[PDB]
DNA sequence: ACCTGTGACAAATTGCCCTCA
DNA sequence: TCTGAGGGCAATTTGTCACAG
DNA sequence: GACGGTAATT
DNA sequence: GTAATTACCG
């Protein structure tokens, strides 16, 4: 049974920018984190690459060009920033490599949280839908159902979704069906959803969900 | 002016393949 | 030989915007 | 490369 | 023929 994920809900709700390979990598700092200390993780490159089940050389492929892109990158929980390495990425042996994460991000990590199963989202492709799933994961029940209404201004300052996503018809086709689509073909959930509207605005989205 | 969707094009990403220390 | 670090790809997805209703 | 199987040399 | 350590090859 795959390796169960916890995290604060103020990290499913931060805004950020992530990639998929850097988000999946991101569970297992988590993962290493939270078992026991001082920030410094490490990851082999094949144990990656069997539970994605890419080949090695993908793999490395994906953990080098996600390490070299977390340079610069920023977390902000609403309305703090901070950088997630404060020291480059470095392999000590060939197929390992040691990171630095900012060990202030620590408390923001174990604390009022959400917590998913890392079976549930290692086949999704788009972020954004990684992103979704973790906010409904955020509330489901022990069953395995939910309900919640998210407000659209929210998820893009939150999900930092690209500026032409400001336009609803590219909201919908883009983003909304394709990771609802994901989320229905890739996790164990059963997902649907209505729109909440304002005059000619639409401005919540309704999402219910269901355990298969 | 506002809303919706679709058609196109570009830019990015994916799972591939090959090669050599 | 088995790893993994590189070097590439075509097909597909994602981000953007012009245009009609 | 890095590691271990296999022949080879004492 | 054996023993055992070793260069090296895959
Ligand atoms: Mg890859
Ligand atoms: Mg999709």
């Amino acid at each position: 049974n795959s390796p169960r994920i916890v995290q604060s809900n103020d990290l499913t709700e931060a805004a950020y920018s992530l990639s998929r390979d850097q988000k999946r990598m991101l569970y297992l700092f988590v993962d290493q984190i939270r078992k026991s200390h001082d920030g410094i993780c490490e990851i082999h490159v094949a144990k990656y690459a069997e539970i994605f089940g890419l080949t090695s050389a993908e793999a490395s492929k994906d953990i080098r060009q996600a390490l070299k892109s977390f340079a610069g990158k920023e977390v902000v929980f609403y309305y703090e920033s901070f950088p997630w390495f404060i020291k480059p990425a470095h392999s000590p042996s060939r197929g390992l490599y040691s990171v630095h994460i900012n060990p202030y991000l620590i408390p923001f990590f174990i604390g009022r949280f959400t917590q998913f199963r890392l079976s549930e989202t290692k086949e999704i492709t788009n972020p954004y839908a990684m992103r979704l799933y973790e906010s409904l994961c955020q509330y489901r029940k022990p069953d395995g159902s939910g309900i919640v209404s998210l407000k659209i201004d929210w998820i893009i300052e939150r999900y930092q979704l690209p500026q032409s996503y400001q336009r609803m018809p590219d909201f919908r086709r883009r983003f909304l069906q394709v990771c609802v689509n994901e989320i229905n073909s890739r996790t164990p959930m059963r997902l649907s959803y209505i729109e909440k509207k304002k005059g000619r605005q639409t401005t919540h989205i309704v999402f219910s969900f269901r355990d298969i």
